[PDB]
């Protein structure tokens, strides 16, 4: 493609929690389709199942509700009931350590999945390489 191909180690067999180093929040997909982050590890909407379409391309689904993480045309994250092209993310390693997710549908603009220090999701255009907001650490459930 038009991006590097350094991939993170690990597999997709088990669901995971995506911990964002920015404010220490776990990515969360609420039932109402809202996406944000919470520090509460017992939350039932932070358990995410990642699966790969093609190598380096993944879907991120909440095991609790079955919703797929998706980014709209204006760069906002939301939970989609069905796995369409806007639910695909390029899963890449960053700084030889973290996981980052670029919206495939908007990869030319580098719109990343990201969380602010206050736990609210960042809007695509507002994300950039170099921010802690886009840096995630996957933890097995």
């Amino acid at each position: 493609h038009h991006h590097h191909f350094n991939l993170p180690p690990g597999n997709y067999k088990k669901p995971k929690l995506l911990y964002c180093s920015n404010g220490g929040h776990f990515l969360r997909i609420l039932p109402d389709g809202t996406v944000d982050g919470t520090r509460d590890r017992s939350d039932q909407h932070i358990q995410l199942q990642l699966s790969a379409e093609s190598v380096g391309e993944v879907y991120i689904k909440s095991t609790e509700t079955g919703q797929y993480l998706a980014m709209d045309t204006d760069g906002l994250l939301y939970g989609s009931q069905t796995p369409n092209s806007n639910c695909l993310f390029l899963e890449r390693l960053e700084e030889n350590h973290y996981n980052t997710y670029i919206s495939k549908a908007h990869a030319e603009k580098n719109w990343f999945v990201g969380l602010k220090k206050n736990g609210s999701c960042k809007r695509g255009p507002r994300t950039h390489y170099g921010q802690k907001a886009i840096l995630f650490l996957p933890l097995p459930v």
